[PDB]
């Protein structure tokens, strides 16, 4: 019995949580209460199978079981065409209501009145809004979330206790989700082989001391865990993750020095820890790379004889000695190495042909460096806000067809690269920046894929996972784009507009800025400022009240 197998390994609590998430991620619109039930029904059924492994229907597969329940066009199908359906219907941008937070005390009263339905609510909302969220990590969040309510709903200043914590959690959660989406997207759109090279590059950087054989073992298990969470097999994913978590800590020595701290803590805490671990120190006298990959005579022999291993070795070797290189950069290098061998080994004298292969990397290594240098200079200069506006303008000219909410969204996060990476030494900027940009550009890709409107986005997004950043960067202003006419509907007054926070204000102002650029593509940084200002002055004036609605309306109609 598979149900019981999992129930036994994860325990009832985690099992009930994981199953809830599984349902919330498959049916994002359904009411909270409805899901809960299904869980209860399913959780009980497992218990019986735990009792009688031979009980009725305990021989079923988790997908069949869960699917059937969910069905009480997708349902009218059968396994596995039926499950592929639910996956295929996950909405990365559901039309769900805003999930704002009530009044501190209002929540607490609920956190107390009924504590289990409270957390189930948490796991429920997050899961439905992020159908790809990493189940395990979400449990970790669930705890940290409950903690806050247990240490803040009982103290002097609570809204000054809780809130600050609730902030940091939504941010970490958003980063987590964005991170897992890249992983699922990597797998689904480019295959596991693409994901494996990627993970190989990442672990070789975090574990330079580790042996290639060890890193491979980790990547294989790691590939299995993510395929599962990405494909809905949450229960098995949580199970398999814990095994790996346990494995890593046991062989901790032959892997990384930084795992020591991680291993002492509880399951969830130590898994999150490993997931966040910093690069171990890099071994000293390491044999030059050229020796085995350029100078050797067996280069072509090994390529033919075992390309997959040989190339994996190349990635592993290069990555481990270059923590100063973004993983996508290394992947390009690996790709270049292969192309060069693909041609060279057919050539007359292979040794001469692939002899200067390191030469061809130089260009590929400098490109990311200069760019990172440039925007960090620009950042020290403009600051987060003014920086995002620079990007916002830049990217709206590249892909005008893309809707405003998304352009503002993506540009904002592209702007956070600066505050999140430039406060680092050269040696640690590229991996920070370029690998962070991969996450943000993937948000664009997945959000744009639900209703494509720009071939330029689609081409860059689908052509290669590794060239995305170069692809977007290289993009010139879309000239075929026809200016969006003026539509006052965008700025229709709304009471809330005058009583906005600094964050909310900037988003309105940035929305305005995109709408402006979309309307006058050929504007100047200067003439854009002018317009933004007059408008800013207008809104500020009209907010200084009297009859607000009239000023905005009266004076607005005048501007329009
Ligand atoms: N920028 C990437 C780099 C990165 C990728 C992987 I693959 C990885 O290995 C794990 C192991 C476990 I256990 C997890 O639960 C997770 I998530 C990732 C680690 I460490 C770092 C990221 O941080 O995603
Ligand atoms: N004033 C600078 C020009 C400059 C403007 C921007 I806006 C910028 O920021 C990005 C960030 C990303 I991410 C891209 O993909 C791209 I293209 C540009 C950078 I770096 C440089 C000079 O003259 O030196
Ligand atoms: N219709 C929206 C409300 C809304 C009104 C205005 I007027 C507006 O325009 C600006 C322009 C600048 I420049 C600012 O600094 C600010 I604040 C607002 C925007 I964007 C949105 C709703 O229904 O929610
Ligand atoms: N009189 C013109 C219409 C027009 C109205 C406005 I108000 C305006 O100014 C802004 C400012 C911001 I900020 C925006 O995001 C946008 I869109 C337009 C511009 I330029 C032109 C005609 O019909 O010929």
């Amino acid at each position: 019995s598979e149900v019981a197998h999992r129930f036994k390994d994860l325990g009832e609590e985690n099992f009930k949580a994981l199953v809830l998430i599984a349902f919330a991620q498959y049916l994002q619109q359904c009411p909270f209460e409805d899901h809960v039930k299904l869980v209860n029904e399913v959780t009980e059924f497992a218990k019986t199978c735990v009792a009688d492994e031979s009980a009725e229907n305990c021989d079923k597969s988790l997908h069949t079981l869960f699917g059937d329940k969910l069905c009480t066009d997708c349902c009218a199908k059968q396994e596995p065409e039926r499950n592929e359906c639910f996956l295929q219907h996950k909405d990365d941008n559901p039309n769900l209501p805003r999930l704002v937070r009530p009044e501190v005390d209002v929540m607490c009263t609920a956190f107390h009145d009924n504590e289990e339905t409270f957390l189930k609510k948490y796991l429920y909302e997050i899961a439905r809004r992020h159908p790809y969220f990493y189940a395990p990590e979400l449990l970790f969040f669930a705890k940290r979330y409950k903690a806050a309510f247990t240490e803040c709903c009982q103290a002097a200043d609570k809204a000054a206790c809780l809130l600050p914590k609730l902030d940091e959690l939504r941010d970490e959660g958003k980063a987590s989700s964005a991170k897992q989406r890249l992983k699922c997207a990597s797998l689904q759109k480019f295959g596991e082989r693409a994901f494996k090279a990627w993970a190989v590059a990442h672990l070789s950087q975090r574990f330079p001391k580790a042996e290639f054989a060890e890193v491979s073992k980790l990547v294989t298990d790691l590939t299995k865990v993510h395929t599962e969470c990405c494909h809905g097999d949450l229960l098995e994913c949580a199970d398999d993750r814990a095994d790996l978590a346990k494995y890593i800590c046991e062989n901790q020595d032959s892997i990384s020095s930084k795992l020591k701290e991680c291993c002492e803590k509880p399951l969830l805490e130590k898994s999150h820890c490993i997931a966040e671990v910093e690069n171990d120190e890099m071994p000293a006298d390491l044999p030059s790379l050229a020796a085995d990959f350029v100078e050797s005579k067996d280069v072509c022999k090994n390529y033919a004889e075992a390309k997959d291993v040989f190339l994996g070795m190349f990635l592993y070797e290069y990555a481990r000695r270059h923590p100063d290189y973004s993983v996508v950069l290394l992947l390009r290098l690996a790709k270049t190495y292969e192309t060069t061998l693909e041609k060279c080994c057919a050539a007359a004298d292979p040794h001469e042909c692939y002899a200067k292969v390191f030469d061809e990397f130089k260009p590929l290594v400098e490109e990311p460096q200069n760019l990172i240098k440039q925007n960090c200079e620009l950042f020290e200069q403009l600051g987060e806000y003014k920086f995002q506006n620079a990007l916002l303008v830049r990217y709206t000219k590249k892909v005008p067809q893309v809707s405003t909410p998304t352009l503002v969204e993506v540009s904002r996060n592209l702007g956070k690269v600066g505050s999140k990476c430039c406060k680092h030494p050269e040696a640690k900027r590229m991996p920070c920046a370029e690998d962070y940009l991969s996450v943000v550009l993937n948000q664009l890709c997945v959000l744009h894929e639900k209703t494509p409107v720009s071939d330029r986005v689609t081409k860059c997004c689908t052509e290669s996972l590794v060239n995305r950043r170069p692809c977007f960067s290289a993009l010139e202003v879309d000239e075929t784009y026809v200016p969006k006419e003026f539509n006052a509907e965008t700025f229709t007054f709304h009471a809330d507009i005058c009583t906005l926070s600094e964050k909310e204000r900037q988003i309105k102002k940035q929305t305005a800025l995109v709408e402006l650029v979309k309307h006058k593509p050929k504007a100047t940084k200067e003439q854009l400022k002018a317009v933004m200002d007059d408008f800013a002055a207008f809104v500020e004036k009209c907010c200084k009240a009297d009859d607000k609605e009239t000023c905005f309306a009266e004076e607005g109609k005048k501007l329009v």
